[PDB]
């Protein structure tokens, strides 16, 4: 086969089932903003610090002072590596050499390399010696020149790609040269901008073919970890208690199975937050963690809201059991907003996750995104067999659970009524039952 | 006196080029970067040498042949086993690059050639006229020589290459495609031009899977079905009851409509499990619950899933519709009928797919899935949460509607083709026993 | 009124109106294989076989031998062609490189005495000229030249990236322009030929489907000229003939029959193509979900025996799948066998089963086409002012049962019952009560 | 202010308020095959054989024998004219003269003028001259000079402009240097071709800046007249007979007005067409005119079917009073049917109009095109006093008249009920009528 080199980036080294190919260059293109510099930059550092393989990076115009500093920030201690001798920077600068010895720039290479052992090299702006070369031919020969270089040293090397007018890189050649192509692009849509990555080429292996959506946070590069895919979800045969005894009762064996997914839909003042909040308090009652996610509503709002209907959200708040997370669609992109979820999840490690509302994202996004999405929400909670509560003003088929509750007019009047839907595995009743809200929460009259 | 091809091993492009590419003349893979086609020149070479004896010699004029015999390493292509036993070679690199084509073709004594990055050379000239000429003279040297070679082409900021001739001087043109759509990418064969045969003219995705470049057949063409009188048993005997001659006719094709907890799994379960315990292979796609959860829930019912599927006899694939391209579920379905050749399938719920394309591509899909099912025999079911009755042969609604405050479950056969049904409504009870409709 | 060459291509002829102009150049444009090499090569050998004019194709690029084994498949046998010195091919090559050309062209034409000419890939030349004005210049000479001996010439240009040509000047210089493209829409790739520029007479303008087929260059030539019968056809469900003043429908309708699914379409369908069997007329029957056997096994059921027919070669059964060859070309399959049978009855199950205009247009060319050829046609559907006729099959929902009930909503020039008809499907067959 | 060169095309005269401009250049742009030397063909012919304007065309290509036989067939006799001495030709050519004394071209054509007594100049395909000039500046004064000579001489002249890759011509120069400016394009949509015209400018003058389609059938350059405008429709107080008396009672005055537009709308089977035709014989009877335009029917067909209901098309058709056409939507385009529509009308000279169906264009085009088309028909009709029926399976608001045919299930049996639900200026029964249809035709119960 061929090795791989990996870069640190988990999603990213995930994608490409073990990372860069060793021994070999990697091309990372891109248009301004788009984090070529800052993936090769990581992968340098994660090389180092994960690896023990040091590197050296070749920058054409961004100073080396600029390159440790812009990634300060990041706590990457890129300053610390170079004066341990783990990473070197060599800078190479022109002005009338361009006009026109591209083994000097070899000789000076070889010489960084066995300075600092490196095993691991990056090539910033290529393009600044390399523009020169009017004659597409003899462009391709010398880039052939270089790339054919560091596969003789066996160096793993991430060489930049300024996309320009091109598709993928301005004269449309590295791409063609390289054995592993990556494409970062930064699309703008309504306004929102959102990162994807893309493996266009990589010999010798399989990978994901997809656009990924990732992230440049003050955490870094970050890709959402395939991992928690789809449908490997954990199966349960224990139940939850929802907080609501009479609603646990309508289905045989005492409630919903523990990690399913239950969509409790309605009018709005139907009570699914008031249901949500009462499967979430039951949860931290227990002694489980549990996540409360709303994107309408404020969390001490929340809190008051429900202390009318007699759940104190604020004592478990206050164990650190219950977390609340307020967030509006518009703020947090879709993608922004699946990766925070999963995220904060990851690090919360709760038991019973609610998502009120999921309709918030219903206009921020087309049918399949919103879809897909939700998907990859409940694949993850299934997969760590996370018990969610999501409310809702095709799904359906989606959900391990259904709960519909309808404020409905009759004679002048409004009553509340609760249908039990779906309830996959189990017996349950087919009877609506009336369902009425107090100050000793939600009860369901015979 | 039709021209001779030669075959490239990749079942479904032979049957689209009906005998593959044009023997002893040179064809142009174009495409742009990893969309194939220096993996579709390698598969080339080696089914040439595994099928037909053929050696093969691979010209590279830019990248190195460790390199080009590792990116194949990983696919099983044995290429150092291949160079080692003379019958494949890989060389480096216009009359000293015909004598140079010569010596690669004299290593093994090559009837298949590949020529890759021969942009290398041709990026050189820069007048039209003189490119296409150089051109042409190495494509009728290669015509006269009596070898048949496979050329990548750049396609660059260009529709088929980066300066757009090879095309034109060639005379059996591939292009192959990766084009992405909501963030999906999906990989597309086309042949542009092939002279002297008919052939494939529409786009037709491929894999690069574990099994290498991959087309889905179209042997398989629609409506070839196998009719069977012979009944298939349902698990629900009231249900087969129902129709005249004891139920569906086997290999038909069975849409199961309805509202969530309509009973749609639960009746497809029925179905696999009778046919497990009649001794038949079946398989259960199920695109939104886990398998191990689909046994679980079924079990409620009483159905052992878990049994029939330890028992070799039941396929379990669980599998999110978002997670690839339309056109590749269907390849990875069929793939996996082919491979297990059941007496049954179910998908649950084909109603998933709506979400992930218009009209015409999942109607597209469906057509060629109920195809397959039918010209082998294999009875479908096809779960619904809208016209597709168009490709059913029977049709099942599942209602779960509300009366007085209660739910009443009732059953619809709505259309059985051939035979006398009830076209009665029956209400039906799910318990341990199953689906039982109430007389 | 120009002079004009026919190609014996019957669509493209039919078309431009008698042809390509006669002693002037036409210029056929495309990109690649979008088939101007094969429509040069038809033109040439059909104004061969079919009006006995001599041709030369000069190739300055591709190779006779080529030329020749590239349209040995269509059974054109150029070869016996080439012996008997009735059409010739001449291979002018260039290599890092005006009036001499003309002359090794005059000689291709005496050898052979050839009145129609093709010149394939003169880009081999014309790639060389950088200068626009230089160019269209040499452009001209040849045309000039042409016209001046009188041949009957098809130039094809190489579209490359432009819109017609690659340098976008033969499309100006000469007097007739054909664009063949070859256009994907949803994986489904169909061929179009368009002429973009005929002068000295009137000519298609549209953009008309074609197909290259095993047989070759194919362009299917309709009309509002339907053939007026007033003879009655029959059914198969005489109480449904009984509705209709006089007997039935008239000899040459174009019917709907509706409704849901399970509503007796198809069953209907089959008993109009087996009642003309039956008196012995020759019926088609098109289905685009259904098998031939499963329909024979499926109408079995209702005591309608396909079998019979189709093995006294009355009745011929066709399934095709909508979503492959795209619309026209559909169309184009359905219509050559109903011009190969010469049925009395078509039958179209379902013609739902087929983009709304385009649909739309479809439709109302096969109804056209068995209409003016005389044929009854059957429409299947699960329009209703298109057609002559309209039969509503209801399976409606009455207390937990559906009853089947059946209406005559529409029969054009007679009268007919205004009462809905309860129907039983049985053993026998459709049967009707008061 | 400016004078005002009339072409001989109407339309194109009429938008123009005259034709071009008198003394100056016009350049005529498009593509191949879009009609400007057709344009500039009948721009000469029409100038001799209309306004005694003897003319000259300067040709750089085309042989001057291809230019008389490419116009022949529309009987245009330039044959003639050239023996005649009207019309000259003058026929230009070159090879290694373009390399680099356009005096000489100056020289030639004053000579050409002269013979003839020219005062109509056409210059096609100058290009084959100004395409050696490869410096934009130099193009332009060399473009300029010419346009100055014709000016000069006072010379009204059309000047052929090659579209190429541009807006209006390849080099984008000879659209902003003369005085008016016309874009011909023959624009596909939906596999159907439609030829438009464009008054892209014309300084000193007002004309119409929308696109026009025009057409190029065996009569030549040919574009739809403004003069049929909207709404400048004659009124008229008399009433119509419309053959059915029962229908004809329900409305104050006898029945509706002459030239009125009345829709027939209704479901298949209603008794639209049988309406219609009823309207055509009957005006035929009275001794008028009628058209019958079918585009769902064949006209021996819709005499067969109306016979069952007891009218005679057949004896009208005879007498020459009925004049069917038959024609589908694809075939004659929608704006090629608006043609034919409004052309065999104006020959026919007819007094009722019947339009079966007007739905058959539904599918034809989007709701503005076909509602504009309409528009322009039922505008058409009404300004000539023509009494309109349309049938049809918004409309009504446009018509002067509505009456509304439903066959309606009831009791296991479809009854035929008539509404007249629109009759401007009268007073009119606002009863539901039954209508039976038999051998005596259409008839009301009380
Ligand atoms: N230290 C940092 N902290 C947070 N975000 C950063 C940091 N550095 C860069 N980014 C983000 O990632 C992007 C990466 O920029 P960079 O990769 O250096 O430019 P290019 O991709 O054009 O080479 C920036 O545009 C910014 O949005
Ligand atoms: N003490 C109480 N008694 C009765 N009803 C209450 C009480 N407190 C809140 N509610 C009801 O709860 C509703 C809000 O429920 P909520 O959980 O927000 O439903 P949704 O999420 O559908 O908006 C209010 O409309 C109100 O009628
Ligand atoms: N061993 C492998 N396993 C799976 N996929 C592979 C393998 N090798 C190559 N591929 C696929 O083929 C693509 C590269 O094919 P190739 O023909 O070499 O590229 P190009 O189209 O630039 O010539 C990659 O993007 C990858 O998805
Ligand atoms: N033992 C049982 N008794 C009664 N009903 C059951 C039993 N087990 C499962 N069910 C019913 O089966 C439903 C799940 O059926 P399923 O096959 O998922 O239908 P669908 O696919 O239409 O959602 C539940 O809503 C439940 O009502
Ligand atoms: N013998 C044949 N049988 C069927 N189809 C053919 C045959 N020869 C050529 N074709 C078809 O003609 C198309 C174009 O042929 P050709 O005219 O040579 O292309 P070009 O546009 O380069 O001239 C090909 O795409 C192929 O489908
Ligand atoms: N022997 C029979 N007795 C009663 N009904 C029958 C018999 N055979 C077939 N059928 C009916 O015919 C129907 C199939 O009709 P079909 O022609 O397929 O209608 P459609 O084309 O509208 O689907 C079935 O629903 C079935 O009820
Ligand atoms: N004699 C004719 N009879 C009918 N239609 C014609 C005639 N001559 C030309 N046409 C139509 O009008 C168009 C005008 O062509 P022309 O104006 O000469 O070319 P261009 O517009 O490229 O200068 C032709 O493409 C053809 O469709
Ligand atoms: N002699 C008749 N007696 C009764 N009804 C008739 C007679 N002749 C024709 N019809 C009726 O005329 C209808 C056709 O009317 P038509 O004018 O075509 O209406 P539409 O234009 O709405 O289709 C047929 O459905 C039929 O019922």
């Amino acid at each position: 086969g061929i090795g791989k080199s990996p870069t640190g980036i988990q999603g990213f080294d995930e994608l490409t089932l073990g990372g860069l190919p060793t021994g070999r260059p990697s091309l990372v293109c891109g248009s301004a903003g788009c984090g070529k510099t800052l993936f090769a930059s990581t992968f340098l550092i994660n090389g180092v610090r994960d690896h023990g393989e040091p590197g050296v990076f070749v920058t054409f115009e961004e100073r080396p002072e600029d390159i440790v500093n812009n990634v300060a920030s990041l706590g990457f201690e890129l300053d610390k590596l170079i004066e341990e001798e783990k990473i070197a920077i060599e800078h190479i600068a022109v002005d009338p050499s361009e006009v026109a010895d591209l083994e000097g720039l070899f000789l000076r290479l070889e010489l960084a390399i066995d300075t600092v052992g490196a095993k691991r090299v990056v090539l910033d702006t290529i393009e600044s010696l390399f523009s020169a070369f009017s004659n597409p031919a003899i462009l391709r020969a010398e880039i052939r020149r270089l790339f054919d270089w560091l596969k003789e040293r066996g160096l793993t090397t991430v060489i930049t790609a300024e996309r320009g007018d091109g598709a993928l890189t301005r004269q449309g050649l590295e791409e063609y040269v390289s054995d592993c192509v990556i494409l970062l692009d930064h699309r703008v849509e309504n306004q929102i901008s959102t990162r994807r990555l893309r493996i266009v080429k990589y010999r010798g292996t399989a990978h994901g073919t997809n656009e990924y959506p990732f992230l440049i946070d003050t955490d870094g590069f970050s890709v959402l970890p395939v991992s928690a895919l789809g449908l490997l979800h954990q199966v349960h045969e224990e139940r939850i208690a929802s907080g609501v005894p009479d609603l646990d009762a309508m289905m045989a064996g005492g409630g919903f199975f523990r990690g399913s997914s239950i969509l409790v839909s309605g009018v709005a003042g139907a009570g699914k937050s008031s249901l949500a909040a009462h499967f979430a308090a039951a949860a931290c009652a227990r002694g489980e963690r549990a996540m409360y996610f709303s994107f309408e509503e404020a969390a001490d709002q929340a809190v008051r809201n429900m202390r009318s209907l007699g759940l104190d959200l604020g004592r478990w708040r206050d164990a650190g059991l219950l977390r609340f997370m307020a967030t509006r669609p518009t703020f947090y992109s879709l993608e922004m907003h699946l990766a925070v979820i999963l995220r904060e999840v990851m690090r919360f490690e709760p038991s019973v996750v609610v998502l009120d509302p999921i309709s918030a994202f219903t206009e921020s996004g087309d049918r399949l995104e919103v879809q897909s999405m939700l998907l990859r929400i409940v694949d993850f909670l299934k997969n760590r067999g996370i018990t969610g509560i999501f409310t809702h003003l095709g799904l359906s088929s989606l959900m391990d659970g259904w709960v519909l509750m309808l404020n409905r007019e009759v004679n002048g009047e409004f009553n509340r009524e609760l249908y039990l839907l779906k309830a996959r595995g189990m017996a349950h009743s087919n009877q609506v039952r009336e369902f009425l809200m107090s100050d000793r929460g939600i009860s369901l009259l015979p």
